[PDB]
């Protein structure tokens, strides 16, 4: 049901699209959220996915944190996808703006290997402060399952394809 993606490798595909709109259209088995360790979905991809769920993602996430405590940087948890997907895989890439180790980006993408197919954003990109060209390279060199990357910014999308 994914359509219009450009094939980068055997298993990695990419499209200039809003991941919220893509999830509403496709209703994938798994949508990846660019989460923080507290599952506080304020802004970026997380704020946008949460708003699309009418804040149900944040209510579920606060119950998960109250029970389990925070995730690790490089870690993940599987929660409901609400109206966007069957499941949401909340993955914590390092936030370089907040001082986290960029080597944890490969650990973050390893979480995707537990799922056969995913709709995802580039981890640690945008407000997380990392170089998106580097994030795409770690993605293609780490993930073995089928990943459909949605890149919101048109100019970044064009740069990512032309420099790949
Ligand atoms: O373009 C990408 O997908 C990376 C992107 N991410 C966001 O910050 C980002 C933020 C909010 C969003 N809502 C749905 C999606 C989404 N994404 C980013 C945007 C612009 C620049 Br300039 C650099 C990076």
């Amino acid at each position: 049901s994914f359509s219009g993606y450009l094939k980068l490798t055997d298993n990695v595909y990419i499209k200039n699209a809003d991941i919220v709109e893509e999830a509403k259209k496709v209703k994938p088995t798994v949508v990846v959220n660019a989460a923080n360790v507290y599952l506080k979905h304020g802004g970026g991809v997380a704020g946008a996915l949460n708003k699309a769920t009418n804040n149900a993602m944040q209510v579920e996430s606060d119950d998960y944190i109250a029970t389990n405590g925070p995730l690790k940087v490089g870690g993940s948890c599987v929660l409901s996808g609400h109206n966007l997907a069957k499941h949401c895989l909340h993955v914590v890439g390092p936030n370089v703006n907040k001082g986290e180790d960029i080597q944890l980006l490969k650990s973050a993408y390893e979480n995707f290997n537990q799922h056969e197919v995913l709709l995802a954003p580039l981890l640690s990109a945008g407000i997380f402060g990392a170089d998106p060209i580097h994030s795409l390279r770690v993605c293609v060199d780490t993930v073995r399952t089928n990943v459909y990357l949605a890149v919101f910014d048109k100019n970044l999308y064009d740069k990512l394809v032309s420099s790949f």
